[PDB]
């Protein structure tokens, strides 16, 4: 079982809008296991008013971040994304997920008395294509562990999409779609 | 069997050029099964002196379409690719390539009384050298179902590789060629 | 096993400075076999002062060249990295790695009485971070066989990082850090 998953089409189970409580969009995220990497997909689509009508200003952002227990299990709590990752195939109860984590050899955390770790970013472009047509490119990163929001989280991986545009790419509300995004990582050892 | 294909260094197969009845490119396309994802690639050479002068302008749009049945393989009448994929390695007569479609969970069809689906593209950017070492950036569209051609089809792929430069790449015939784009999407079920 | 890597984060391994003898560079080169296609993702950090002072300058091209014997192992003499590759779960006393490399009927060799092959070349970008925090784009190019460098080598695979800037990223020394690069090729058969 080599996938680790949102689902294909999930309902709305991330949260973008800085202090809402509810979910406002639709993160798709998809882990698989390739050897000793993980190839990821991942794209969002909102699913408010407030997140669809982001792309009415020329400068947006947009912030996801997911924090792992040690068996590589969402915690809720702190992440944008409000419902635990799923084995596409079923497992026995509480099967450990620490093999699609990002690895903490390849990227450490940046701790007290240790060196920062810049090697922990992947950086892309993705796409969104406006109600006229018009296509904008999104810058996207990607931070690998490197930075503990708490004491009681293991990994993390976070998504920032950014728009800094000429002029807005909307005038009225829209469906926010992010094209997929694909990326690579060194994985955990299982 | 996790490979579908073109074949890694395929002769003339496809058809570019408007009205024209016979193939005059090599289209290089692998398809592999990894988890709940398909993992492609994709080339376009040029074989007539038609396509092989497309680059003697600064504007230049190249599309390939791919139409598929119910169990995945190539309708050559209505496709630009008129030989169907196989497997790397041979199965039993009609096997299902179904596995290796894009998924109409992930990416629906805009049907007649459905909202329009904008989630079914993945852009991106791959290159083309021209003689004198000159390197140009061609857009690429890949579009997953959304738009039936006609009522015979069941998955769609289609390519579009687009180049709207300051001054034509070339002079002279050249042999087109795109450098290798990748690409990831989520697959139905085998 | 279908890993094939330098380790997830090696000690210096890497020759970048011309007529250099001992390592100046950490390469990590990870090659997943994936069907009949190697997804690959490599990253370069600096490891001596010449390496890591590189970005006080508007204008970087960096070149890491491997060269492989005909059961795909590393040529030490000729190549910049100076320690084969490895699998990540031992194998018989040498092992083949043949099924790792990129096929030479998709990518040939440039031999004398042949046309020469631009199809021998992938195109993409990675990043480059500041001391400051700015972003830059690092152009890459990775070209598969095509050019031998002597009699004794079999399979080549290059990579190209290019910086021209309008200003230097850095005024001061700092780790120099490519942010890690995706791509993938048709591979030989094993």
């Amino acid at each position: 079982n080599n996938t680790l998953w949102t689902g294909p089409k999930p309902e709305a189970n991330c949260i973008i809008e800085y202090g809402k409580q509810n979910p406002d969009s639709k993160l798709t995220l998809i882990l698989v296991k390739n050897g000793g990497i993980v190839n990821g997909y991942v794209t969002l689509m909102g699913a408010s008013d407030y997140v669809n009508t982001l792309f009415k200003n020329k400068n947006v952002s947009i912030n996801v971040e997911l924090y792992f227990d040690a068996t590589g299990h969402i915690l809720p709590d702190s992440s944008s994304l409000k419902t635990d990752l799923e084995l596409k195939y079923k497992q026995t109860a509480d099967f450990s997920a620490r093999g699609f984590m990002p690895s903490t050899t390849a990227y450490p955390f940046d701790l007290p008395n240790a060196g920062t770790h810049n090697e922990n970013y992947i950086f892309g472009q993705c796409y969104y294509k406006a109600s006229d047509g018009a296509l904008f490119p999104l810058e996207v990163t990607v931070m690998l562990n490197k930075r503990l929001p708490d004491s009681r989280t293991s990994y993390v991986m976070t998504f920032l999409w950014s728009l800094n545009a000429g002029l807005a790419p909307e005038t009225t509300q829209a469906t926010l779609i992010t094209s997929p995004f694909t990326f690579s990582y060194i994985r955990e050892d299982d």
